[PDB]
C-alpha cells in the first residue's frame, strides 16, 4: 500500500528499523510494518505491568491505595517521582501514575515486585491472551535493547491487539479501564512522539520508551472527533549502541498513519 511505501521512505531516510501496527476499530482493518517483528519494548512495557496490577484491584478493592516504602537502595536511574518520597511512601495508585505519565524506573520496579517478579508480567500478557509479550528483566536492564535480544521484546501487532482490549476492550473491568485511560491522556512524556504527528484536536494516550541503541518507542490509542477510535505503536531501534533518540520518526509515522 500506499501508506506501507511511505513508511518505508521514512525508515530508509532514518537509518534505523522501524515498527508500526495501526488498528482503526471503526472497521477492524489494520496497517503493519514489520509488524512481526520483535522490538525491545523499553518503557513501553510499563503499560502491561500497570494494568496487572489494575487487575488485581478488581478482587482486592484498596490495592491502589496501599502504601509502598520507598527506601534509598531501591531508587535506580530516571525516578523524578519516587525520589521525591524516599523514606517515604507511595500507594501502588501513585506507583502506576508515576511509572506511565513520567517513565518513572523505580515506580515500575515497585509495579513488578507486587507482581512477584517480571514473571508476574508476562503472566497477564498471557491471560489476555497475548502470547508474544516477555518481560525478563527489571529497571534499568529491560532497557539494554540489544539487537536480536528476545528478552523484553513484542511486536508491533501484539502490542496494538493488547492495547485496544486494555483501553477500548474489556481485558480490565469497567473502572479499571478508565482508569488507565485517564493515566495515559495525562502522560507528560510524550509530546515530541505519536502526539506531534497526529491533528491537535484529536485525544491522545500514550506511553513512550527509550533504551540504548538509540530505541525510541510510542504505543497510543487515539480518539479522533467523529470517529472511532485508533490504536497505534510505533517502535524505532538503531545499529549504533550510543545513537541518539530520534523522537521525530515516531512522529512522522504517525503524521503518514492519519493521512492514509
Ligand atoms: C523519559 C524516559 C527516559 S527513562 C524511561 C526508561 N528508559 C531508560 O531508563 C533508558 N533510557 O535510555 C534513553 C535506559 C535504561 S538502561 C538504558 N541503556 N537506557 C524507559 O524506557 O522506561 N523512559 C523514558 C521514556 O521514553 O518514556
Amino acid at each position: 500500500s500506499a501508506v506501507q511505501q511511505k513508511l518505508a521512505a521514512l525508515e530508509k531516510s532514518s537509518g534505523g528499523r522501524l515498527g508500526v501496527a495501526l488498528i482503526d476499530t471503526a472497521d477492524n482493518t489494520q496497517v503493519l510494518y514489520r509488524g512481526d517483528e520483535r522490538f525491545p519494548m523499553c518503557g513501553t512495557s510499563k503499560v502491561m505491568a500497570a494494568a496487572a496490577v489494575l487487575k488485581q484491584s478488581e478482587t482486592q478493592k484498596q490495592l491502589l491505595n496501599q502504601p509502598v516504602e520507598i527506601k534509598p537502595a531501591d531508587l535506580v536511574n530516571y525516578s523524578p517521582i519516587a525520589e521525591k518520597h524516599v523514606n517515604g511512601t507511595m500507594t501502588l495508585a501513585e506507583l502506576s501514575a508515576a511509572a506511565l505519565q513520567y517513565s518513572d524506573n523505580t515506580a515500575m520496579n515497585k509495579l513488578i515486585a507486587q507482581l512477584g517478579g517480571p514473571g508476574g508480567v508476562t503472566a497477564f500478557a498471557r491471560a489476555i491472551g497475548d502470547e508474544t509479550f516477555r518481560l525478563d528483566r527489571t529497571e534499568p536492564t529491560l532497557n539494554t535493547a540489544i539487537p536480536g535480544d528476545p528478552r523484553d521484546t513484542t511486536t508491533p501487532r501484539a502490542m496494538a491487539q493488547t492495547l485496544r482490549q486494555l483501553t477500548l476492550g474489556h481485558a480490565l473491568g469497567e473502572t479499571q479501564r478508565a482508569q488507565l485511560v485517564t493515566w495515559l491522556k495525562g502522560n507528560t512524556t510524550g509530546a515530541a512522539s505519536i502526539r506531534a504527528g497526529l491533528p491537535t484536536s484529536w485525544t491522545v494516550g500514550d506511553k513512550t520508551g527509550s533504551g540504548d541503541y538509540g530505541t525510541t518507542n510510542d504505543i497510543a490509542v487515539i480518539w479522533p472527533q467523529g470517529r472511532a477510535p485508533l490504536v497505534l505503536v510505533t517502535y524505532f531501534t538503531q545499529p549504533q549502541q550510543n545513537a541518539e533518540s530520534r523522537r521525530d520518526v515516531l512522529a512522522s509515522a504517525a503524521r503518514i498513519i492519519a493521512e492514509g
